[PDB]
């Protein structure tokens, strides 16, 4: 796996615009006639979220559904081991937030509230008496190449992100605790999305909501526990590229995939240091741990250059490992 788009029912600026969708199969129908042309085409996508009614519509790519899709075998790989990630990539107001954090009230959630959950019920469901995993995790925020620690508003004791000859690149501390209770975890994220509130500037940034699952296997066979970890990020990384104001992020990014795309001649040394966002995630983004991702779309014609944008080096996300 590895792709999917979604599509925004309409948003206020849309609902006054009078405007309404080009976005109409399993692949993206992208119209425009402002031009004539009938292309371009539909991509393949692994998934193209259909999520344009209203949650009572039969037909409506329901929240449950896209974390069942995306982020369960997601999740599930990570307990196999194998890191992974998962990015929600866009044009600001695509529909990024949502689909990964969505909204706190019953139903409405994005899939990082949805994975942990899982998560936690999938560790104490238990089965048997040497599990022992202890969930570590964080939440920052990447704001030209500035980190922040969403989680400890005052931070401390940082800089940038460094890099640990072996154990690979990190952060100076940071802040790291345990919790183990989902509700407990659950209520890390809540304090960190508030962290930051500058419209809502807080665009120009990306949040990481890494977490660290540690696996402790008992033998059985002369005992001998087994640490087994796996690294799950999912990130919301900035969108949309009127363009007031620049930064790395995104073609620090923008670079990766022209990377990951350019393979030639049946199946590298990988470019990503100067990808700073590549940085936080080594082998997960750069050969080994799959990785899957989500574009979010706006329903508006108003928006069929930047959408689109999105939906074909959207598609080029398909060569690498
Ligand atoms: N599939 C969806 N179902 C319902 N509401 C959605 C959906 N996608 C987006 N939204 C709406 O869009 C808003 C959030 O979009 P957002 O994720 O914040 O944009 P972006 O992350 O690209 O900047 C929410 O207020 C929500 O009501
Ligand atoms: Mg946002």
């Amino acid at each position: 796996v590895k792709v999917a788009v979604r599509v925004r029912p309409f948003n206020s600026r849309e609902m006054s615009r009078d405007s309404k969708c080009i976005i109409q199969g399993s692949t993206t129908t992208i119209v425009n006639p402002k031009q004539p042309k009938e292309t371009p085409k539909s991509f393949s996508f692994d998934y193209s979220y259909w999520s344009h009614t209203s949650p009572e519509d039969i037909n409506y790519a329901s929240q449950k559904q896209v974390y069942r899709d995306i982020g369960e075998e997601m999740l599930q790989h990570a307990f196999e081991g194998y890191n992974v990630c998962i990015f929600a990539y866009g044009q600001t107001g695509a529909g990024k937030s949502y689909t990964m954090m969505g909204k706190q009230e019953k139903d409405q959630q994005g899939i990082i509230p949805q994975l942990c959950e899982d998560l936690f019920s999938r560790i104490n469901d238990t089965t048997n008496d040497n599990m022992s995993y202890s969930v570590e995790v964080s939440y920052m925020e990447i704001y030209c190449e500035r980190v922040r620690d969403l989680l400890n508003p005052k931070n401390k004791g940082n800089l940038r992100v460094r890099e640990h000859p072996l154990l690979g690149p990190y952060v100076e501390d940071l802040s790291k605790l345990a919790v183990t209770s989902y509700n407990d975890i659950q209520d890390l994220m809540d304090s960190g999305n508030k962290p930051r509130t500058v419209n809502e500037t807080s665009s120009r940034s990306h949040a990481v909501f890494n977490i660290i699952f540690t696996q402790k296997r008992h033998d059985a066979e002369t005992n001998i526990t087994t640490e087994k970890v796996s690294k799950i990020s999912l990130v919301d990384l900035a969108g949309s590229e009127e363009g007031a104001n620049i930064n790395k992020s995104l073609t620090t990014l923008g670079k990766v995939i022209s990377a990951l795309a350019e393979m030639d001649s049946g199946p590298d040394f990988i470019p990503y240091r100067d990808s700073v966002l590549t940085w936080l995630l080594r082998e997960n983004l750069g050969g080994n741990s799959r990785t899957a991702m989500v574009a979010a779309l706006s329903p508006a014609d108003i928006n069929y250059d930047e959408t689109l944008s999105t939906l074909r080096y959207a598609d080029r996300a398909k060569q690498i490992r």
